[PDB]
């Protein structure tokens, strides 16, 4: 109809209720489920769906052997109905590639897939299910993007890309698209020293992205975008409650404009909702691996370098595998506020469970409640022994 | 369009004709069918569909092992086309949880799923396929609901919940929702001493619920709701024709305001249509187990403590497994009256058939006819030996 | 929109072109295809689909054992997209039963399924996917119907039923339905001595049904219905070109008002287009079994007791299995005439191929062409050896 | 809405970006994927889909044995969602046959399937999913057509057919259809000596077809059609950059009106975009077999007998199997020009990989970009060893 505009502020997050779970690996043990990774969730005005990067094979299929690898010519961005598994028969391919992002602007959806060899990748921007624009690699080193939904405001949908080293300074760009066409792009500015896989959400005409400093920081970089001025800023979450993984143990004081040191060249896609006292951070429980997952209310986390948790909710037990996590919201729901939501990628298989030769995941997602709900843990649920 | 209003009275029930049957277990022996239980049927203005609680695995899948258990993080309310089986590819997830209810109000559908650990469950109310409201456990003991469709009148859709012990007094509440939001709630009142899994239907602006007194009664409690005054009453079916299971043998006189004694701490979801002489009761044939199923016309069953059958129809032979049963009607059919309908859950597997490690079911449903139709029996039809 | 009216006459049939073929048994050897029999084809104003009586199991499933049997509680009328196979995932159940008919009246579709034990069957008439009317058995001996589409004119859709013996005189009725409700019914009149499974089509406000005299005749009985006067007549095809199976060898003169003798208590559903010189008859090639299939132009077959073929087209080789055949037309196509069409049921399995324990079929259908097209043969194509 | 008119010219082709890839053989190793060949891509005003000739069996099914054969009664033209594989459950049958073409005219789609024995084949033209016209074989020797999409202009959709020998002069015809009816047909004229499987596209009210001279030429014949005058011409691509396969090595000067000699009685369906300097030719890399695939910019290839490449892009490595290739464009995209697109059939199985008894393929397709994008290679990706 008309372009959606980020006119509301976030609803108060007093707890998280279960939104969707596909139990993909469990079901896929005996049905035609595609092997995936890098999942996310994204809504259209009339439907919300699960998204992911398929590996172009079923989990039980012999081609599942080797799916720990990230970039092949057999991958594609696919979407399928909420809480269903990604099956060969219900999955819709949005585009071909090994890194992607996608968002609805109110009138139609923009999907971006990047493919190619390491030194010659290219992104192709699809709008209304048609290819519209193409961007060639600018640093010739794995052009890559969000791995979660982008956000739009009055037709403008910014997207963060990175090209170059994942363990050194790199060339990150913020592209402002409208109807799949480039209105403008900027180089990253601010104090964030390295950006990877931004998780974004919008409220009151401002887009907030919590990303991954794969180089030096265990605290997360944050990119705030103004989609009207088409300008942005960058810093890190000030809080000592560190949210990347692997990471050092929490200090008593964090860093606002520098990576918090202790772990180099590694990390995990993650997210947060930075909204004053209504601030919640997600993180794996383990400081060593993609294990467990929790949400912690850390009032003023973004700007208070001594902020510590005031409330919390466990999402996945430390005795269960987790993985990527990101933000999305249903900008087309009824009400006066935007209900914050997120998903956690529950990775199964390699490298942690090497008795099988594949790597895949299932998805669990929650949204906020103004009630103070009791908590449960949501593991993948599959028994690897069954796949042997 | 506009909210549906219960303006008609029931059609005269002279017999029952076959409405739907999915033969799920038979078909699922060699196809991707989800393991389920707690099924029901519910209509939208333009389509009627089967519903159930999936176990997040196929019947032939190795994860089918253990599905006798009720509450796990892998369950979800799913719906699928009438008479089809619940397959991995045609099932639509309505919400995540291990207890549910669902009903269309004329404009859109409300679905409710409850999940969580025993002492910290929470219900989330979805309306128009979006989460709208959340209710936390109030007695910290398996918050649970109908397991069959709710009914709406002018936007108001009451739903009965119970929280606390299943073998003692508990805290039952009647919630009146409108567009997924709570208008009001009451504590249970009347003479029913314990309520579990209410089966409901509406006619002439009154909602009638036949439930399960899991504590002491073998006669069924009944809750009549006024969705306009948003008030209700409760009693038991007076009739000596006892309809819970397990149960004592029928007496010559029943009880109107107390549980009929003889069997404690057990029962089965069941239903009835209480309409003066046009009164029909459903029950398992066996007084000992979920075996067989029949419909008996017991004129004035609700109010006549000596009412006995005047006509009957066998639905399932006592030599075949049955299970849950409940009411639903197509409030959007043509005509001057509401045609009463019901479904019977045909449970296969554990605990009665322990040669297999799973527990599932298929569905059979009938609706009333003003004709006096010949009868047939409708078993599940699967040969367990095939699954060995 | 508006009720369709049979306003056109038939197109000139100069040959038959291929319309649809699902290769169900071939494909089903390694995919989830339901076991069926008694198929047909029927169109809606915007789509034409395949129909059949499912056996409630896949062909490879263990429950396929025993599907030679006709009437069980696991059967249902299902429809699915033209030329696709009847799979567990794309088949739509129209109603539950072991005998059926179905037709679109222009506004919506009426489907009829009969179920029950031999002495207590009942038909339930569905209209707009809702049960509307029910008819109880009148002779208490396998109430049964067409097994192919009915035809409508200005809302009136006649359907022929038979109840009683299949090897003696029986009680056949012509029901005139409108919006699923009974407007009127008649007992069969005319000279046809026994009616079974009528194949019908309409043109210029007249409905012609070619049926099966299972009792004594090897020539086919014909029922012509006036859907406006709601009256009918009956006779046999006069032609010596006999079209039932099994049958005697063709004589030089046929019978117009009596069964042509030679074979008792057996037959096969078949059809014909009786239109003066534009008259074509279908029949199995073998006079002994459901083997092969051909179309023969026999000008004035209905009224000329010495009519013999003037042209022909082989549909299936005598070295391939055939079975049921019936008529249907797309009353909603463009043009000035109705293009005659038909399907042939290609039965595989029992009783002729008893190395397997199942019985199923695939479908092939042709429509007429005013061109004189070359011919090909269309067998089922599956290798039974593969199923062993 | 209204008939589409070829009002735009081609976009400038500076490179090719990835459009779709179904990874059919990979996925089909463990899921219900139909065996196919002769694929293509074609768009409707609101969706673009993959098309192919199914073999009426899954790849893993036992009936896959023997699918190297071209013409059987089990084949059919099927279409399915872009980038999905052709599965038993998502494939839509357009018509029955072993040679086909299909195109949308703006209002609806015309699909053509030819079937029959070698000496008695017939084409049936479907429009709006209904059979409308039929054409009988005129040379009684495998009537056959494009195997890729046709193109329409103001309702007129020309289609090229050939009937007669594939290794000698034959009878090629250009049919001009409108709403599935024949407006006119011509015999082939011009200097092309033999035509097979034309690949077509339209721009500025002109339709260009690049075909296959299976008889003598290794250069490709070209048929340019005027859909308004309903007239055409024919010649060969002048360029020495030979594009059929098998073929001699490139000379320094090509032939404009005669086949370039060196290889007889063989070839492969291929295509090109002939647009002055904006001219790109596709060809297998190997001159000996259907191996590898590349795109070469050969300015003025059609008219310059000494034209050689000025730029290029590899699509498939010479160490990977390729096959058929053809043109299609989304005539309903936004913008001022038509974005040229093409697909390459990646054949797996027989005859090159005879360890398996089947022959099938997967599809990869690209569209043009005005950017100068980096290149990647796109192989089928399946490991034959897995199928053993
Ligand atoms: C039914 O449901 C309800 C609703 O969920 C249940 O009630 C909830 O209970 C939750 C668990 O108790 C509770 O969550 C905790 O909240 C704490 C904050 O609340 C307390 O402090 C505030 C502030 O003073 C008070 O207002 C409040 O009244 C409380 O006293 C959090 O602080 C907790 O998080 C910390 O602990 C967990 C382990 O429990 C860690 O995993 C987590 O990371 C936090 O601790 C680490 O990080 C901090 C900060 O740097 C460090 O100080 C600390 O040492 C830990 O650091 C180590 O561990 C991390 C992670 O491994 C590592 O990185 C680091 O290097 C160190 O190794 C926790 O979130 C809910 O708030 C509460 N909800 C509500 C509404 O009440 C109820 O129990 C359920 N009922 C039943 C019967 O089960
Ligand atoms: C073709 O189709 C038609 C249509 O269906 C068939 O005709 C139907 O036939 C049915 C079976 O006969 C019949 O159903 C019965 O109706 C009885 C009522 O009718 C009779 O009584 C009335 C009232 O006086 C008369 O008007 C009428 O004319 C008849 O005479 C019911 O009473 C029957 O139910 C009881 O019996 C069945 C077993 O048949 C039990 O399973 C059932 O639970 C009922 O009996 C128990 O409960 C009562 C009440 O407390 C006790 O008194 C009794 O002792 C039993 O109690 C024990 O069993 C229960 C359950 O196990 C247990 O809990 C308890 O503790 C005790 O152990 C029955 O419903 C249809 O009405 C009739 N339909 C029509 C339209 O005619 C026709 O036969 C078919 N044709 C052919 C050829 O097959
Ligand atoms: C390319 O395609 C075209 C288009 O299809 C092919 O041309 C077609 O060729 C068909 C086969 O030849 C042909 O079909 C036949 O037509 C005959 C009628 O035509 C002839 O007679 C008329 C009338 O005089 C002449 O006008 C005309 O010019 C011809 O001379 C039919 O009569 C044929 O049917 C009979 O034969 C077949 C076997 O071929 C039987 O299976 C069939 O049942 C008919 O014969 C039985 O029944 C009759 C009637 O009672 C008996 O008299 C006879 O004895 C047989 O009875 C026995 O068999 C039956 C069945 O088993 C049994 O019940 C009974 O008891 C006895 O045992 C046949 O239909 C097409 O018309 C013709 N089409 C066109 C447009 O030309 C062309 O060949 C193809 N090209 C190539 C190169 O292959
Ligand atoms: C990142 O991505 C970019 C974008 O793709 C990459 O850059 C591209 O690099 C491509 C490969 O180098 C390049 O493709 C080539 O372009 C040549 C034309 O360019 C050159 O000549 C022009 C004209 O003078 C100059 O303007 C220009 O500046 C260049 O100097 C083509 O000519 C190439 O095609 C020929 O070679 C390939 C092998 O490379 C053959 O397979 C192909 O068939 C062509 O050669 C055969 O045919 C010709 C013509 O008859 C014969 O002369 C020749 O002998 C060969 O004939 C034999 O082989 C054929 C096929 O087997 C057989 O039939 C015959 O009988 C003989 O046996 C080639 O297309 C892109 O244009 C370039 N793109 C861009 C934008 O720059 C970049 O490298 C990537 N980065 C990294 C780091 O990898
Ligand atoms: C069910 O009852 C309510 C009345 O209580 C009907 O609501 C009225 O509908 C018309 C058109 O929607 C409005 O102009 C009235 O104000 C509506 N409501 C109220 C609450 O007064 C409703 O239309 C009835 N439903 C149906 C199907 O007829
Ligand atoms: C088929 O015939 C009936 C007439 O018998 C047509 O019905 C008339 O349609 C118009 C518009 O629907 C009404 O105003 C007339 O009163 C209708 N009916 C009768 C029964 O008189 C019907 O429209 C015809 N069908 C079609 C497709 O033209
Ligand atoms: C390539 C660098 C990038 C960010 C560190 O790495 C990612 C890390 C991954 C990971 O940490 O699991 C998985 C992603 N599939 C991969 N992205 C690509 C494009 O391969
Ligand atoms: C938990 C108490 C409740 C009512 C007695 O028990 C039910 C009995 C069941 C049963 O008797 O079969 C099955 C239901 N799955 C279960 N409900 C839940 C929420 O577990
Ligand atoms: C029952 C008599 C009727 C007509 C002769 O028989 C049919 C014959 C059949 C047959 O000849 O193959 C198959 C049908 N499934 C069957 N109909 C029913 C209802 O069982
Ligand atoms: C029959 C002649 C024709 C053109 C040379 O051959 C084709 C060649 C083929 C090929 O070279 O792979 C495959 C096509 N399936 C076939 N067409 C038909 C109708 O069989
Ligand atoms: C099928 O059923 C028969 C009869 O019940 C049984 O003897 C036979 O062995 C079964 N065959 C198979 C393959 O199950
Ligand atoms: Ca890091
Ligand atoms: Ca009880
Ligand atoms: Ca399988
Ligand atoms: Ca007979
Ligand atoms: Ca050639």
């Amino acid at each position: 109809r008309d372009f959606n505009n980020l006119t509301k502020g976030l609803c108060t997050i007093n707890s998280w209720h279960i939104y969707g779970k596909d139990n993909a690996v469990r079901i896929g043990e005996d049905s035609d489920v595609l092997v995936t990774r890098e999942p996310y969730v994204s809504c259209d005005p009339d439907e919300c769906r699960f998204y992911a990067l398929s590996q172009g094979t079923t989990i039980r299929g012999k081609h599942s052997n080797g799916t720990i690898h990230d970039r092949s010519q057999y991958r594609a961005l696919i979407s399928w109905p909420l809480s269903s598994p990604p099956t060969v028969y219900n999955s819709r391919v949005e585009c071909i590639g090994w890194s992607s992002t996608s968002c609805h602007d109110g009138k139609t959806r923009m999907s971006i897939c990047i493919s190619g060899p390491n030194n010659n990748a290219s992104a192709v921007i699809w709008y209304n299910r048609r290819p519209v624009t193409e961007i060639n690699t600018w640093a010739r080193n794995i052009l890559r993007t969000q791995e979660s939904e982008c956000v739009c405001h009055n037709g403008v949908c910014p997207v963060v890309f990175t090209d170059g080293s994942a363990t050194g300074p790199a060339e990150t760009r913020i592209y402002y698209f409208k109807e799949g066409k480039i209105l403008k792009w900027e180089p990253l500015a601010g104090t964030a020293k390295h950006i990877e896989e931004c998780s974004c959400y919008g409220e009151r005409a401002e887009i907030t992205c919590t990303c991954r400093d794969n180089w030096q920081g265990s605290n997360r970089p944050v990119i705030r975008i103004d989609p009207v001025a088409m300008t942005h800023t960058s810093q890190y979450i000030c809080s000592p409650v560190l949210t990347d993984n692997p990471r050092p143990n929490d200090p008593t004081v964090g860093k606002c404009n520098d990576p918090y040191p202790g772990n180099n060249n590694n990390g995990v896609k993650g997210f947060s909702y930075l909204d004053g006292v209504n601030t919640w951070l997600g993180r794996t429980i383990s400081i060593a691996s993609r294990s467990g997952y929790e949400m912690l209310k850390v009032p003023n986390a973004l700007t208070d370098d001594k902020s510590k948790p005031t409330q919390g909710q466990t999402i996945v037990l430390n005795t269960d595998w987790s993985g990527y996590s990101g933000s999305f919201m249903d900008y087309w729901a009824e009400g006066e506020c935007y209900r914050a939501c997120f998903y956690v990628e529950l990775i199964r298989g390699r490298p942690k469970e090497d008795k099988v030769w594949w790597t895949s995941n299932s998805i669990v997602s929650m949204c906020s409640s103004t009630e103070f709900l009791g908590q449960w843990d949501w593991p993948d649920g599959a028994k690897i022994e069954y796949f042997l």
